[PDB]
């Protein structure tokens, strides 16, 4: 039973900004 | 009972953006 | 049983934006 | 058995929008 | 039993809109 | 038994548009 | 039972903005 | 039972940011 | 039982801001 | 029952910051 | 029962910075 | 039941800085 | 139950500064 | 129940300064 | 019980300073 | 004035497709 | 006024469609 | 004025879909 | 005006579905 | 004006999905 | 005006999830 | 005006989400 | 005006979530 | 105006996340 | 304006996190 | 204007986080 | 203008955090 | 203006961490 | 303008802690 | 402007730790 968890996330509120990509990569086997 | 589980997630409220883009790569096998 | 899951989710509320794209790539076998 | 599961979703609501194109890819054999 | 299931989708409400394009590629065999 | 299932929707409400086109590609064999 | 656990999260507020962007990589097997 | 849990956080408020990039590696085998 | 904890956290508030990169490695088996 | 903990915690205030990098290794096994 | 604590804190303000990096290592086993 | 405590901590207030890096070793087993 | 204590703590006020590294190491078994 | 402190502290105000680095060994066992 | 306690101490005040380093080694078992 | 929606699976069955209503009351 | 979105599945079985309602009272 | 979107996964059931929903009262 | 957005996972039972709604109140 | 959003893992269950609402009251 | 987000964890569960919801209130 | 972010995790149980909640009154 | 945020853990378990909100009063 | 930031670990139980709060009022 | 962070450890319990807030008055 | 940081440890408990807030009046 | 740093370390316990505060007033 | 930095061990009760704030009033 | 540090050690308990406090008035 | 560091020792209790603070008016 192999569950790898993850979380990648971005978020903001009140005049904020998030500039950067996301590029995650999960390997298994 | 392989369950590899990938979470990218954006969001804003409140007069905010966000600009980068969502390019996640998942391997199995 | 083989069950990958990729969640790929953008949203914004209350005067906000997203610019970026979504491309994600999912690879079993 | 194998479920491959791909969910790229994108709303919004409140005088908001979305720029971004959706182009997922999932390779299965 | 192979069954890929892929998702793509996109709305909005209360004075949003969402303008990129949808192109999805699902590849099996 | 090979049931590859591919979901492509655009929706909208309450003063609200899309107006990306919908063109997917599904490829078996 | 094998359950990794990676959490990246970026989140600001009250006129705040993050530039760098996420690349985790987590590999199993 | 194995449970590596890794915790990346980057957080900013009140005319604030964050420059550096996320990049952490998990290694489980 | 095997449960390895690495917090790797930056934060700042009232006209501050973080540079450098995060780059954690945490490495099981 | 092994549990170790690392906590590498940067944070900062009023007309502050903080430059250096963050890169801790932890091993078990 | 092994319970390693390792703390690594770096804090700053009122026009105050640390420039060192962090590089803490940890070997159980 | 053995806890080895390290406590690295550097901070600084009102026109005050910190230039050395931090690097702590702990060894158990 | 062995508890071993290490305390290395490095802070300045007032038009001050710091500027020797932190390298502390504890051998425990 | 064995229980070493060892406490290394540099601090100073008002214009002053500390150059030399912090190297305490400690070995229990 | 064992409690050995060493105490390492540097600090100056109005335009003073230290410049040796600190290197204390405590030996318990 | 009462509006339902109910997607419902039996034991040992699958359900695909997706529920999303638009519901306007008043 | 009373608006109703139930997605129920029954033992042994699955439900995989996303649950995405838009609902306007008033 | 009341809106119930109610997700429920039964004993030994998988459930994926997410759940999205949109309440505009008001 | 009462909104209830409610997601219940029975015994022996898996949601991976996240749960992200959207509610405006006047 | 009463806003819930409640995620409730009944026993022997597990659930994976994040919970990230938007609330707007006034 | 009340606002709540609750996370419940019953006895023998596991909740991975993380809470991370936006209030505007006024 | 209250808000209420609430996280309770029952006996013999695991919770490993962060808690990180914004919010905004007035 | 009055704001919470609550993180319990009962008895016999074990909460690994950091407790990191940001709150803004007037 | 209150604002209560409250970490509160019960009996036999194990509470590792930090506690890092920011509040802002007037 | 009052502003409250407590951490409270009961009996027969173990707390890790560091205690670390940012509170600005006025 | 009034802060307050508390750090209480029970009977037959432990407390290893250290104690370092930020507190800003005026 | 009151700033309060209190631990507090009841009866049969151990505290190990250090107490290192910044307090700025005018 | 008052700045209070409290250390309290209560009976048959151990603390370790130092006591080093910094006050700056003016 | 007045600061008070004060470390107290009730009856048949040990504090090994230094007091270094810095002070600093107009 | 008074300033004030205190050690104290009740009966039947051991204080270890060092007494140097700096203390700066004017």
């Amino acid at each position: 039973p192999q569950q790898p968890q993850q979380y990648v996330i971005q978020y903001s509120a009140s005049y904020s900004q998030q500039t950067g990509p996301q590029q995650p990569q999960q390997f298994q086997g």
